[PDB]
C-alpha cells in the first residue's frame, strides 16, 4: 500500500479530483463516448487510474505520481483541440495541478 510519505500527493489527487474542470478526466477515456482515442494516445491516464495505484503501493516516488498527473494533460492536449470543452479543462487542471506541485517543489 501507500506509504505515508506520499500522503500530500493523495491529497493533492484528492482536491484534482474535486476540482469543476475535472469531470473529464475522472475515469478513463471511454470507447462508448469517443473512437480513436487510442488509437493515438498510447499512454492514456485517468485521475482513478492514479487513484488506485497510489493507494496499492504503484507510486514508488512523487515524481512517479506527477509524472502520471502530467500525462493526463499532455494526452488532453495531444487529442483536443484548445477552444475545445475538454481542452480548456485540461489547461485549468494543468494550472491547478502544479501550482499544487510547486508549494512542495519549491
Ligand atoms: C477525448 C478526450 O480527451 C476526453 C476526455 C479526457 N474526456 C472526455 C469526455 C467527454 S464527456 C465525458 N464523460 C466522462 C464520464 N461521465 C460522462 C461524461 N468524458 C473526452 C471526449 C471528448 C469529446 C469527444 C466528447
Ligand atoms: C453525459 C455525457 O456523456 C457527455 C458527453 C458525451 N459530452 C458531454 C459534454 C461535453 S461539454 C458539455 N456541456 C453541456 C452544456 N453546458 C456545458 C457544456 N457536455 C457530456 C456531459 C458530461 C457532464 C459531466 C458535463
Amino acid at each position: 500500500s501507500m506509504h505515508s510519505d506520499l500522503t500530500f500527493c493523495e491529497i493533492i489527487l484528492m482536491e484534482m479530483e474535486s476540482h469543476d474542470a475535472a469531470w473529464p478526466f475522472l475515469e478513463p477515456v471511454n470507447p462508448r463516448l469517443v473512437s480513436g482515442y487510442r488509437r493515438i494516445i498510447k499512454n492514456p491516464m485517468d485521475f482513478s487510474t492514479m487513484r488506485h495505484r497510489l493507494s496499492r503501493g504503484g507510486y514508488t516516488s512523487s515524481e512517479e505520481f506527477a509524472a502520471d498527473a502530467l500525462l493526463v494533460f499532455d494526452n488532453c492536449q495531444t487529442f483536443n483541440e484548445d477552444d475545445s470543452e475538454v481542452g480548456k479543462a485540461g489547461h485549468i487542471m494543468r494550472r491547478f495541478f502544479e501550482s499544487r506541485w510547486e508549494e512542495f517543489y519549491q
